[PDB]
Parts: structure tokens; C-alpha cells; sequence
């Protein structure tokens, strides 16, 4: 480390996963920062594996507090994550959040 600048990662984003209950296959997030969070964030990366349950690569990021994904597969837990990230580097991930897809059938009854 230095001596000179002072400035760590912003506080981790917090969660708050509002879209859920819908009848389309997106999963929108709308995380928030904390009320201690002492420094500034300039943008937020976005994290979703495919479903299989290997490693978590990047989906978004930005400057915005508000983002969805469209194309998720069913039945398949998906584990996703958001951080924050600013000229000092980029915070760690959230706590996993898991989001339970229900069973996918083509519409026809009615």
C-alpha cells in the first residue's frame, strides 16, 4: 500500500432482490448501500452463473441502482451478486442470493 491517497472500496451493495412474483423469466435488482456506507461508490458490477453452479462472471455495470436480466432459464437455482466499484478498486461480493425459478410451461391452459 501507499502512503499518500486514502480512499478504500466502497461499502458492498445490499441485496434488496424486489422483482420476483412475476409472470416473465427476469430477475430485476435493485440493490442499495448501507447507512454506514462512509465511501462513495461510483459504479456496481452485477454477478450470475448460469444455472449450473460453477464460477460467477459479470452480467452489468454502471452507475445505475436498478438493472434486469432477461432469458433465465426454469426450474434451476441461480445464485447472483452485486458490488460496488470506484477509482480505489471494486468491493466483495454480497451474500449469494438465490433465486428459485418455478417450473417453465409453455401456455395453454386457460
Amino acid at each position: 500500500g501507499s502512503s499518500g491517497s486514502s480512499g478504500p472500496v466502497p461499502a458492498t451493495p445490499i441485496l434488496q432482490l424486489e422483482e420476483c412474483c412475476t409472470h416473465n423469466n427476469s430477475a430485476t435488482l435493485s440493490w442499495k448501500q448501507p447507512p454506514l456506507s462512509t465511501v462513495p461508490a461510483d459504479g456496481y458490477i452485477l454477478e450470475l452463473d448460469d444455472g449450473n453452479g460453477g464460477q460467477f462472471r459479470e452480467v452489468y455495470v454502471g452507475k445505475e441502482t436498478m438493472c434486469t436480466v432477461d432469458g433465465l432459464h426454469f426450474n434451476s437455482t441461480y445464485n447472483a451478486r452485486v458490488k460496488a466499484f470506484n477509482k480505489t478498486g471494486v468491493s466483495p461480493y454480497s451474500k449469494t442470493l438465490v433465486l428459485q425459478t418455478s417450473e417453465g410451461s409453455g401456455p395453454s391452459s386457460g
